[PDB]
């Protein structure tokens, strides 16, 4: 679940 959060970071 921490790969998700910079996933959709700049986003």
């Amino acid at each position: 679940a921490n790969i998700i959060a910079p996933l959709l970071a700049p986003x």
